[PDB]
């Protein structure tokens, strides 16, 4: 199962709940690459906090927080804005600003990463970055993610499957 | 994938994300029965009040909660009690009822229907009934249960497989 991948994670990230939850200070690479044409993956926000989601290549510092500070990923933080490069890509309006309880779900397609909450488009997507790329999530400040790789709660965007 | 079957559900239930959601009144079947010899299923209890899970033949009445009060269910409850056929055939200790916020683990294995909570054995079993089985979950009084029928907070545990 893609999970979130105990041999990627930063050095005070907490991974429990057979790979599906992430707590502590850090990030954590899933245990697959998006090594195809179109992909969806999910978070759900347990707890609030500091955290971001998006993609990242194994080149990404694991103790950055917030992400998106350089090439290596492209993140939605938890104010809803979209970073790369240390650049705001694109912004979630404040009135969907995520919530405690929220599931952000991704697409991704090499051509841009789009943002999903509770199964609606936000319409508000990145460009792709450069690089073999992963699936990343971040946490800090008492913040807690749940993975969804395969299980969704929300169906897939139509063309976007699982990650193989 | 095997989710909660809108076709098999109560006049009250409200199915939502993706079929892993149950919430109003009344009880559900998952939409695949227990053919294989061992299986496992988990409900995250997001929101407590009246509940209970387990495995029901066809025949159950699902208006009728709670369960476990014919020969067509056997259902661990709210209260941590195990009903089949009305008679209590267990219960966990008083001091390990589910809680909001818990992973709620069942394996069946065609003898016995066995209870986990956050990953631990409760050691609670209550004997399989007759006919063909499918997993079954019932809600009231604002309790909302998320299934994992695949993608599981806990590992199953030996022999045990999600269902096929």
């Amino acid at each position: 199962a893609v999970q979130l991948d105990t041999q990627h994670m930063g050095t005070d990230v907490v991974i429990v709940k057979n790979g599906r939850r992430i707590c502590g200070t850090g990030g954590c690479l899933a245990s697959a690459p998006l090594h195809q044409n179109k992909s969806y993956f999910e978070f759900k926000i347990q707890s609030t906090g500091i955290w971001g989601i998006g993609v990242a290549t194994q080149k990404v510092n694991l103790n950055q927080i917030p992400l998106g500070r350089d090439m290596h990923s492209l993140v939605m933080r938890n104010d809803g804005a979209l970073y790369h490069n240390n650049e705001e890509k694109n912004r979630l309006p404040a009135n969907s600003l995520p919530q405690e309880g929220d599931v952000v779900g991704i697409t991704y397609d090499h051509v841009e990463l789009n943002v999903y909450l509770n199964g609606k488009n936000m319409h508000c997507p990145a460009s792709g970055i450069r690089g073999t790329v992963y699936p990343v999530v971040y946490v800090d400040d008492s913040a807690i993610l749940d993975c969804q790789f395969s299980e969704f709660y929300h169906t897939p965007p139509p063309g976007f499957e699982k990650i193989l």
